[PDB]
């Protein structure tokens, strides 16, 4: 219920490669909405390719934008294939993962009940929706970036 | 946690395909060992593929075997998806899922960081063994069978 439509996201915090924590209030997300996406190197399926493929064409539009951010997060257990998987994927917007699998306290808060899964967040931290694709997260995400 | 070497498994009951409760008391696994895998078929990975293998070939050694059982949970929300898996894939093994997905209760019991993933319990419900594969997983069945 703390995840529902409406509700405000709960809180994470969360390293990135280099270690730094992340929230959605970080620099690159402050004042921004956040697409959230959730994924994990050892669930390289086609479902993961097919998120994968939309959320490059959204980051090659929106990269450099005022209202819109984006957030991977991992549920891998092994650093170096989390790592390995982001070079070998293009995932180039920003992307975390405390190596707690699917134990991470992220994906119990977040109620993931498969990957790959996403959450899409106002600036205010409001959950807008869940699981968006397609069309559907083209037309979301263009209005946003419209609503500035 | 619960689900250390040596302590006994936590309970669980889960519906198979028809619906029937299956506990690791059930006429088909009592007084015998069980090697529960835990999978999904969303992950069409090639971790699941070869465990896959692995497993089946398990299962035509074993299926008569008097000493050792076998038990799939899948962590599916999707019925049709998690039957045609089973199909596809001939899980031909004891097949439970509740639809709960990731976050379900005997994920959480079992402390499954990844899938796939498997245990092995004694007749009595303790745990011997986490995530066996290859030869390692061959050995320690044919050990579990064997007669004093």
């Amino acid at each position: 219920a703390k995840s529902e439509i409406g509700k405000y996201a709960p809180f994470f915090s969360l390293p990135n490669a280099k270690g730094e924590k992340i929230t959605r209030s970080s620099d690159a997300f402050k004042q921004k909405s956040l697409l959230i996406n959730f994924w994990a190197s050892w669930n390289d399926s086609i479902s993961q390719k097919q998120s994968n493929s939309e959320l490059r064409e959204i980051y090659k539009k929106y990269k450099k934008n005022k209202y819109i951010g984006m957030l991977g997060i991992s549920l891998d257990v092994d650093k170096q294939q989390w790592k390995d998987a982001i070079k070998r994927d293009t995932l180039d917007w920003e992307q975390v993962c405390d190596f707690g699998g699917l134990n991470s306290e992220v994906a119990k808060q977040y109620s993931i009940y498969k990957i790959p899964a996403n959450i899409l967040l106002s600036s205010d931290g409001k959950i807008l929706a869940k699981n968006l694709r397609g069309e559907e997260l083209k037309k979301k995400i263009e209005n946003i970036v419209e609503e500035a």
